[PDB]
């Protein structure tokens, strides 16, 4: 299974300087939920920004960068290289990334952020007219986590 991963806002941005517009530690965790185990797939400044890999699971980095060679991670060098990739893989940005996998996906987990932020990418447009909603959750808030947030997952019809 191929899937994206993705928490985007009402304007659909996912990212300012390299880094979440938001602080959210519960969609921290429901990434760590969906992915362990499993294998992540991401751009080469989103694997910068995060800085070292993810625990328990396969971490893989997208880039043209010959020398990259970090313990720890798995490197590929084409979007080609996805599909050799073994069981459930998770798209996880950034922009570029998304532009490349949104019309190759099976399904998307999305975490729609339900405020405006100030960004500077984006997830490409979609519509519900293509994708089927297999559950739509809202998220719960509290004292650390402060912003609407609900968890979607959605299928390619
Ligand atoms: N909101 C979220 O759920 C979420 C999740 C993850 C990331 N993000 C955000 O996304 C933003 C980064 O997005 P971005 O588009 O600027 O960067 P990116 O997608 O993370 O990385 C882009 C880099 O990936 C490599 N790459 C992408 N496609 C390639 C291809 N087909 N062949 C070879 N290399 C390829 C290239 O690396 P080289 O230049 O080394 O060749 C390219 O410069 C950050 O702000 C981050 O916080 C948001």
């Amino acid at each position: 299974t191929l899937s994206i991963l993705v928490a985007h806002d009402l304007q659909r941005v996912i990212g300012f300087e390299n880094q979440l517009p938001w602080h959210l530690p519960n969609d921290l965790k429901h990434v760590k939920k969906l992915s362990t185990g499993h294998t992540l797939v991401m751009g080469r400044k989103t694997f910068e920004s995060i800085g070292k890999p993810l625990p328990n699971r396969r971490n893989v980095v997208l880039t043209s960068d010959t020398s990259f060679n970090v313990e720890g991670v798995d490197v590929i060098h084409s979007i080609e290289d996805i599909y050799q990739l073994p069981g459930h893989v998770f798209i996880f940005g950034g922009q570029t990334l998304y532009e490349e996998m949104i019309d190759k996906v099976d399904d998307m987990y999305i975490t729609v952020i339900e405020g405006k932020f100030r960004g500077d990418t984006f997830f490409p447009p979609y519509t519900f007219e293509d994708w089927e909603v297999a559950s739509s959750v809202e998220g719960k808030l509290d004292e650390k986590n402060t912003i609407p947030h609900t968890f979607l997952h959605l299928i390619r019809k």
